[PDB]
C-alpha cells in the first residue's frame, strides 16, 4: 500500500489533479487515491465529467462506477483504470471526515474553503497527517513552490502546505533563474494574460467585490489586482517588496501567459537571460521550466505539464537593441494543467521526505 | 400620474425590466417604481451594474445613491432621472415585503425562486395586489403573452400572473399569425439557437440536472430540452399538443434565432406566409412581430424591442420550391431585451385594465 | 505498389487530409504521398502548421524538413517518419502540374480553385489519372459519398470526382438510411448549426457574394443559404427536389451540427428510427454513421473520424410524442475530420476499383 | 468653406473614417466627402456596411442610395443627410485616380496598398494636394499624432502625412505628457492587449509574413512584435531609441489596452503620475487623453473617441508601494473609433494651416 492519498474537493480543481496524476502513471501504483470528498453524491456524474473535458480531451483510462457495499442506495465507488475511489460526502469541518478511518495521510485540499491553515488543520484532526491546499493559504502555512524553494520542505514542521497558485508558479521559476543564475531583480512588475476562470461570468451579473470582475467574461477585457508577484517573495524572500503585479482576464477557455519586466541588479543582455533560461530548463529546472523558440500560440500549451514555458522568441524580439537592464520575460503557462501536475509533484515530494524521516 | 411597482430580484432581469421601463419615457410619470428586493443592499453596486451593460451599451439616465437612513450605514437609494428608488434586502418568504407600506399593487417578481404561484401568492399577503412572474410560471398561473393572448387577463380572476419566456415570446407571435390567418399548423417542431445565460458556466462547471448544461458554454455548441414550444399549446390551445422543440445554446453573448418547421393545414406557399406575416407585423401585431428584408445577424437585433423579428429573406431563400405544406420559418428575437419591454408591456395592459375592474 | 497521391493544395483542408492518412498508418503502405502542391515554398512554415493546430492539437508524428537537392536554397522538403514528401510550386495550370514526372496517379484537388470539372481535367493533362475533388464540384464530376452512394464510382468513366461537401457528408447516411431501411423521405428541411470556417471574417470585412458572410463571425450567429441538402438529391436520386437546407453560423471554432426536420413516407415512430439508425450505425453504415446515446456536447467529438454521429439522446427527447410522421434528428460532424477521412477513404475505393478494372 | 475630401479604400478602415466625420456633423459643413474609391462600387452594398455595425451599433443617420446618371444599372452613389458621395472604382495607380476632376484636395488613403510615401504621392499626380495615410508610413512621410505634435505639421513642406497607427495615439499621449510635465522616460517597454482586427484569420490559415498571426484568432492569444512604442520616437524625439513593445492579439473584437512599463527619469511617484495625467486630460491633452476612475471593462470604451483612456484605479492598484522610478501605466482605447476621429481631425488640422499659410 503505497503513498494513501484523499483529495478534499472534487470539482474542477481536484479533477484535473486526479487525472495529473493518472497521466503521470501513478493511479494503484504509487499514489493510491483512496476517497473523494465532495458535496456531489452522484458519482456516474463525476465519471461523466471526468471522462470529457472540454479543453483537455478525452480522459484516457476507462471510468466505471459501483456500490462499496451491496446496502448502498446508489453507487458511491468510482473505478478509475480498476482502481476502486469512494465517494464521501463533503463536511462542514474537515475534522469530521473520516481520514483515520480510511488510512489516508495525504490530503489534497481543493475545495477553496479552508485555505486558512488552522482551517485546513481540521483534516490532521479528522486522522491525517499532511495537508497540501492547492491554492494560496493564509495563517502561515508553508508555501512551496516545485522546483523554487520545495527543499524547505521540513517533514514535521510543515504539516499544512500551500502549493501557490497557478501564475505564481509560472513567474516563481522565470524569477528563481534570474536569482540563481546571478542577474538578480531589483524591481519588477507582472502582468500575466489570463483565460478565464469558474469564479467568472458567462453574462455581467453579480461580483460584489470584484466589480470589474463580475461583467461579461467572454466578450471582454477585464483588468484584475492579483497576489502572485507579490507572493512570489514568499517562495524567494530576496524579492519581497521588489515584485507585484496585474492581471488582464481575456476570453479564452485556458492557457495563459505572464508578461514579467524587470530591472535586472548587474549589466547583462537580454541574449545572456535567454541562454540561462535555456540552460536551467535543461537541468536544475527540467519538469518545471521549460522553453520553446518556436511560434507558438496558446492553443500550443494546451496540456503542457511544465508550470512555466518561456518564451525565447517573444522574449528576443521585443527587447531594447543593447539595452544592459531593462527587460522583458515572455512564460506561458496551461493555468489548469501545470499547476495540477505539481500538486502531485509536491504531495510525492512531501512523501519522499516523510518516508525518510523515518529511514 | 401614479401606477405603483415594485421589482422582487433586482439581478440582471429586474435591471434590464427596469432599463426596458425607463427606456421609453415612464419612471416616476405612469408608472412610479418604488422599491426593489434582492440579497444585496450595496446601492452603489447597483448604480454601477444600472450604468454600464456589456451588450446594450450604457444606461442614459443619471442614476445617483443617497441614504435613506441614519444609523443603518452607506446608502439604499438609487435616483435615476430625478426620482428615488430605494432597496429592501430579500428575505425567505415573500409575505415579508412591506408592499402596503411602501403602498406597492403591482409586483414585478423577478427572482427566479417564486415560480409556483402560491409564492407569488405571497406579495399579495404583504400588500401587493397584482403579481407578473417573469419567467414561466407553476402552481396554475395565467400565462399572457402581449400581443397573443394578454386580452384575456381578468381583473377578478387573475391577480398573479406569467409573462412566459422570452423563447415563447418569439415564437408564439409567429405561431398566432399562422393560425389566425388560417393557414392553420398540424404539426410544428422549434429549434432556438440560443445565446448563452447567466445558468450556464465559463469552464466546465457542475451543472447537476442537466449535465450537457455544465459544460463550458462559450466554446460549445450544447444542446437543450425546452418547453418554450409546449408552452405556445397554453397560450395557442388549438396547438396544444402538435408542438415542441429543443435549443442549442451556442457562443453568442446575447440574441436569439427561432427556427421553426410545421406542416400547415391547408395548401398555401411560402410567398403567403412570408405577406401575411409582414401585414400582421405592420398591423395587428405591431409593436410585437416586426420582420426585416435585410441581410442581418444577430448583433443586428441587440435592443430591438419587438418580441419576434421574422426574417423575411432567410424564410424566403431556404424553402422547397413550390412546396403547399411543409415549412421553415425564421425569427429573431434579443432575448434579453424584447422580454424586458413584454413585462412592462403587460404591466401597463393590465393597470389600463384592472383600474377598470376596480373604478 | 503504393498508390501514388499528390495533394494540390496544402491549406487547411489539405493538411488534414493528410494528418487522417498518417493517423491511419496508411503512409508509405498503401498511399505513397509524393508531393504537396501549393502558393508556399516554405517547407519550414509547412512543417510548422502540421505541428501545430489550434482545434486538433499537436501532431503526435515528428516532422523535419530537408533538400531535395543541395542546389536548392531553402528546405522543399517534408519528412514524416522517414517519408519524403516534395513541396512544389502551384502553377496556374494545372496541366503544367509534374504529375506525370513525379509518378503521381491521383491528386486530390483541394485549394477550391479547379472546382470545375473541366479545370480539375488539367490535372490529367499534368499526367495524373484520377483527381479527387475535395468539395461540391461541377461541370459533370460524378459526386461520391463513402458509405452512401460510393460503389457507383465507374474505373472508365469517373475520372474526375468529387467528395461532395462535410455537410453533404453528415446528412447523407442519416437519409440513406431512413430511405434504405423502407421509412422514407416526403419532404425534409435541414437546418446546420456550423462552426465558423476560413471563409468567414475576423471582423466586418468585405463578402459582396454573401452580405451576411462577411460580418464578424465570432460574435454573431449568421444565417446562411446551403446546398448540401440539395446535393443529397444527387447522391440519393429518389429525394430530388424534396430536401433543401440552410445554415447558421456560430462562433465555435470547429464542429458543427445538422438539424434535420422530415416527414417520413410512412407511419413510424421515433424510437423506430432511433433504432435503425443505431443498427445501421453497428452494421452497414460502420465506420461512416456512428452514434452516441450519452450527454455530449460539440468539443466531444473533435477528432471523430465518423462522417455522421447521431445524437440517440437529443432526438429522443425532443420529438412529439406518439408522432407517426413529422420527426426531428439531431447529428454531429466534426465538419473538418471525418470529412478528411471520407477523401482518404474515396481514394482508397477509387484505387481498388481501378485495379479491378484492369485484370 | 467645406474642402473636398476624397478616401481611397472604402474597406473597414475608410468605412469608420467617413462614419467618425458623419459623427463630428462635419458631413456636408466642414467637409465635402465628394468620393470614395474601391474595388466595389456596389453602393448597396457600402449602404448595408454603413447602416450596421457588430460592435459599433447602428449609424446615426439614415443611408440611402442614388445613381449619378439615369443608366447606372446598380446605384453608384451614397447618400447621406442629403449629400452624395460618388463610389469611385479603385485604380492600380493613385496617379490614374480622378481627384482633379471631382475637385478632391485632401485624399484619406486607407487601402494599406500605398504606405510607401511616394506610392500615396502617386495621388498628387492624380490632381490631389494632400495625403493623410490612415497607417504608420515608410519613406519619410511625416507621422503626425493629434495632441502630441500636430502642430509640426507644415504646409510647405508635409504633403503626404502619416497619422501614425491605433496603437502609437494611444501611448503616445502618456509618454508626451510623462515628458512634457518633468518625469521623463528613461526606458520602457509596453505591451498592447490588442483586440483582433481584419488581418487575422477565423481558423488556422496562411501568414506567411507572420507565422503566429494565421492562427485561429478567437480562440488564441497570439503574440505579436509590433513598430507602436518605437514609432513614438518619430513624434518626441527624445524617446527615439528608449521604447519598444509587443502585442498579444485576444479574441475580443474590439477595444484594446496599452500597459506601459518604464522608469522616470528622477524621483517621482505614482499618485503624482496619476495626477499629471489627469490634470493634461482636463486641459492640453483635452478631447485626445481622457481618464477613467471607475470600474470599466473594455466593452465600456466601445465608442469613445479620445485616443488614449487612462485608467486610473488599474494604475493606482497594480505599482508597488514606496516606488520613486518603475512604474506600469495602463490606458485604453478603441482601436477603431479613436483612430478614425483622429483621421478626420488631422485632416482639419492640416486644412486650418493649409487655408491660413495662403493669407
Ligand atoms: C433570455 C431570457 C429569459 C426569459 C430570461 C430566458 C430565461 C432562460 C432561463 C433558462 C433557460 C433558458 C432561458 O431562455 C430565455 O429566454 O434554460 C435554463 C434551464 C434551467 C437549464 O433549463 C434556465
Amino acid at each position: 500500500m503505497p503513498i494513501k492519498v484523499g483529495i478534499n474537493g472534487f470539482g474542477r480543481i481536484g479533477r484535473m489533479v486526479f487525472q495529473a496524476l493518472c497521466e503521470d502513471g501513478l493511479l494503484g501504483t504509487e499514489i493510491d487515491v483512496v476517497a473523494v470528498v465532495d458535496m456531489n453524491t452522484d458519482a456516474e456524474y463525476f465519471a461523466y465529467q471526468m471522462r470529457y473535458d472540454t479543453v483537455h480531451g478525452k480522459f484516457k483510462y476507462e471510468v466505471t462506477t459501483t456500490k462499496s457495499s451491496p446496502s448502498v442506495a446508489k453507487d458511491d465507488t468510482l473505478v478509475v483504470n480498476g482502481h476502486r475511489i469512494l465517494c464521501v460526502k463533503a463536511q462542514r469541518n474537515p475534522a469530521d471526515l473520516p481520514w483515520g478511518k480510511l488510512g489516508v495521510e495525504y490530503v489534497i485540499e481543493s475545495t477553496g474553503l479552508f485555505t486558512a491553515k488552522a482551517a485546513a488543520e481540521g483534516h490532521l484532526r479528522g486522522g491525517a497527517r499532511k495537508v497540501v491546499i492547492s491554492a494560496p493559504a493564509s495563517g502561515g502555512a508553508k508555501t512551496l513552490v516545485m522546483g523554487v524553494n520545495h527543499h524547505e520542505y521540513n517533514p514535521s514542521e510543515h504539516h499544512v502546505v500551500s502549493n501557490a497558485s497557478c501564475t505564481t508558479n509560472c513567474l516563481a521559476p522565470i524569477v528563481h533563474v534570474l536569482v540563481k543564475e546571478g542577474f538578480g531583480v531589483q524591481t519588477g512588475l507582472m502582468t500575466t494574460i489570463h483565460s478565464y476562470t469558474a469564479t467568472q461570468k458567462t453574462v455581467d451579473g453579480v461580483s460584489v467585490k470584484d466589480w470589474r470582475g463580475g461583467r461579461a467574461a467572454a466578450v471582454n477585457i477585464i483588468p484584475s489586482t492579483t497576489g502572485a508577484a507579490k507572493a512570489v517573495g514568499m517562495v524567494i524572500p530576496s524579492t519581497q517588496g521588489k515584485l507585484t503585479g496585474m492581471s488582464f482576464r481575456v476570453p479564452t477557455p485556458d492557457v495563459s501567459v505572464v508578461d514579467l519586466t524587470f530591472t535586472a541588479a548587474r549589466d547583462t543582455s537580454i541574449q545572456e537571460i535567454d541562454a540561462a533560461l535555456k540552460r536551467a530548463s535543461k537541468t536544475y529546472m527540467k519538469g518545471i521550466l521549460g522553453y520553446t523558440d518556436e511560434e507558438l500560440v496558446s492553443a500550443d500549451f494546451i496540456n503542457d505539464n511544465r508550470s512555466s514555458i518561456y518564451d525565447s522568441k517573444a522574449t528576443l524580439q521585443n527587447n531594447l537593441p543593447k539595452e544592459r537592464r531593462f527587460f522583458k520575460i515572455v512564460s506561458w503557462y496551461d493555468n489548469e494543467w501545470g499547476y495540477s501536475h505539481r500538486v502531485v509533484d509536491l504531495v510525492r515530494h512531501m512523501a519522499s521526505k516523510d518516508r525518510s524521516a523515518r529511514l
